């Protein structure tokens, strides 16, 4: 199994008050749902990642990423925002990333396609 | 199926000379491989990742993000990119990215956690 | 004089307890200097930006910017990081910035030149 | 003066045919203006950076960077850019940046506050 695979596994939540759902697989599969508090989205929608099933032993948190495409049977934002980050266990385990959320756009309106944030995930609240 | 599953299915090629080979699934699913020319990394790492299987037909790309987890059967770089961007089809298919390459770090390091890119893939050279 | 020009002006300390003291002009200016708690950093180096000296009146921050290239009379490491973001004022004003590091590279080096991450700033510790 | 102050100070045109016009200072000052080509902006606006006057002799780039607040005597947008990047001297000189545009908003739509990019600079066109 993934050294971190039971403490990734499970529900999380951000800052804004979404929640991450997300199973760990031993091999760094990452697979779940994810229903964001904000923006033109509702409910759950899929995404699917990866996570370093052997990190270091030095006290360096597990580096992990995901994607969630914003279409489900509800709405569809015609945009995708991927997270990049690192999972720090301990008794305040974290998610800590910076995300990246890209909207279709046509050419002309390539340059303002892509916002840039932070969120920080928690097991409560 | 996807609206631009054919566009996006195949072999890719960035201006790094990377080489990423992608299945898009009808439902919005993306797998395959990555394989960078650059940093550490040797071989193909396995990929994931969501598209936008029905976007919308103004004229506007296609979202579409993707992660690595840096580990394979060769070696592990504790580190995970994420891709997010979108498809651009046409005679000259593209797909524009910006990315985010997180590494496992101490608390201490982790100002310096992350790199932050852009790719652009083509479907030639 | 600038809206916020007073609310701005002064001495502010982030997350990691680097200190950073600014002047803001009536006109849009910011000037002053930043110590940094962390890098390769050493004293003082000369800051300059820019600020929304006009801002909306319906409750939202107030947008901003400024650089640091990382020369001084101590040490060089050829680098420059700049802060954007907004001023938000109240009893517990804050400046919530995402920045961007770069570092003089090789081009072959050119993929790994810039960091990302994000910097919120207290009048406070 | 700077080892590239004589190569940054000029007129530099990037891909959206944007005009950045800026004069580098022996000690690491950078001053100018700016012209978007796109987004809600029109004529000249101010500008104030840094650069690395004294830059590795190893091949690197020169670091640097810049901000824009996007108020003028026209228009004020109430939002501000940064570019971070580097210099590249030769027969093909180039500044390759990425950027953040942070608009004010109120707390509720922080998150979608930032865009990020990237321009590349050149000498003609
Ligand atoms: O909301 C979405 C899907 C929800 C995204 C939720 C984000 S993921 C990062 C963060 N963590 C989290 O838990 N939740 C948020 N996708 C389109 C995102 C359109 N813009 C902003 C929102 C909006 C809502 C309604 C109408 C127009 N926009 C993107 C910014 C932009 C740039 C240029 C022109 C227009 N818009
Ligand atoms: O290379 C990797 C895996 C390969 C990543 C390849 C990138 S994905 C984005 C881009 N598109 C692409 O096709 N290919 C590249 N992951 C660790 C990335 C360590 N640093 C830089 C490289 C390195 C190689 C050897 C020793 C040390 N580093 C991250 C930057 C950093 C910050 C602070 C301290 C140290 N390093
Ligand atoms: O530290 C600096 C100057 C200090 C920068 C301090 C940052 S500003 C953003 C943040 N908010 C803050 O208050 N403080 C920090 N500039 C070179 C930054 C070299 N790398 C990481 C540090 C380092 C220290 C010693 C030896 C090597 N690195 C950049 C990452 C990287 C990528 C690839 C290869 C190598 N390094
Ligand atoms: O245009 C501006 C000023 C011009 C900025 C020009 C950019 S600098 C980076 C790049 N290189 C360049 O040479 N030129 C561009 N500042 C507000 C930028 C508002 N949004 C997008 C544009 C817009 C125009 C009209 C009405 C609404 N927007 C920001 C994205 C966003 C997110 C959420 C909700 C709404 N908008
Ligand atoms: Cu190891
Ligand atoms: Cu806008
Ligand atoms: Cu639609
Ligand atoms: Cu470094
Ligand atoms: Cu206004
Ligand atoms: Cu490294
Ligand atoms: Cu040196
Ligand atoms: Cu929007």
């Amino acid at each position: 199994m993934g050294r971190d695979e039971a403490g990734i596994t499970g529900t999380w939540y951000n800052q804004l008050g979404s929640t991450f759902i997300v199973t760990a697989g031993a091999d760094g599969a990452l697979t779940g749902t994810y229903e964001s508090a904000v923006g033109n989205a509702e409910s759950r929608y899929v995404l699917t990642g990866r996570y370093d099933s052997a990190p270091a032993t030095d006290g360096s948190g597990t580096a992990l990423g995901w994607t969630v495409a914003w279409k489900n049977n509800y709405r569809n934002a015609h945009s995708a925002t991927t997270w990049s980050g690192q999972y720090v266990g301990g008794a305040e385990a974290r998610i800590n990333t910076q995300w990246l959320l890209t909207s279709g756009t046509t050419e002309a309106n390539a340059w303002k396609s892509t916002l840039v944030g932070h969120d920080t995930f928690t097991k409560v609240k």
